[PDB]
């Protein structure tokens, strides 16, 4: 099944933890890397926390971010570079990506996560009135998730 | 907020629509200014039970493609438009900012249709047997009338 990686993360308002599993599936296939040659799918779990200020109940889904990742195998130096896709699956929707690793050892997972008013295939609106509106945007943040892939 | 006509369950979803007075929006540029505005017109589209695009009940469903199309029935106008996502104080919903035509009878269609899923596509499905989902609905029109006071 999953394995978690890191610890969740409270930052903008959401929790941010991330998994790992066996590469997924997807269509349409050529929206990210083929699951037959991929070795792991990697998962942002990304869900507003209490008193989130833009409009989320606790533990909705957050949509429409920009999650981008930087993934260094720490053992040599080889870092790999990517955007998380928003995605379906039967446990609900998350942000993942299928990857092919560097081999076992350690890595370090670095997620950089913006708000919808960044996202460049998606315009997604804030209301901002007195009588329907939310507080602004959370900053871009960043969190870090260390793990050992053994193969 | 005003409900308009009856929610409708289609394509695993329940669909309602409602409106009220104009929202200020960021970015503003993006949807008709609140001054320049009747109201705000609401798509509410949650998942049913059993959906099979991976939703829990009540999940609002992100991603889609949703339109409409009003007419002033009293003399026949017709207004077409795009609704934005976006978020307010009650959580996510589709909308738009709308300058109607007086007072009268109006018929809403709302043209609802799943993310893309070719090579424009935005948002995926998984599809292998131990975490995929079934295919995206159909596109679906859900019709309401309402009478707006002015």
């Amino acid at each position: 099944k999953e394995i978690p990686i890191g610890k969740p993360q409270l930052l903008g308002g959401m929790e941010i933890a991330a998994v790992y599993l066996q590469p997924i599936e997807m269509e349409p296939e050529g929206m990210m890397r083929p699951a037959k040659d991929s070795d792991v799918h990697l998962e942002a779990d990304i869900k507003a926390a209490k008193d989130n200020t833009n409009g989320f109940a606790e533990g909705d889904w957050v949509p429409y971010l920009v999650v981008s990742y930087e993934l260094t195998h720490l053992d040599n130096g080889k870092v790999q570079k990517g955007d998380f896709m928003p995605m379906v699956a039967n446990d609900g929707p998350h942000y993942g990506d299928n990857v092919k690793l560097d081999g076992p050892g350690k890595y370090k997972l670095k997620l950089f996560v913006s708000p919808p008013s960044a996202n460049q295939h998606a315009h997604f609106g804030r209301a901002v009135d007195k009588e329907t509106g939310v507080g602004p945007w959370f900053k871009p943040v960043t969190a870090e998730y260390e793990f050992v892939y053994a193969g």
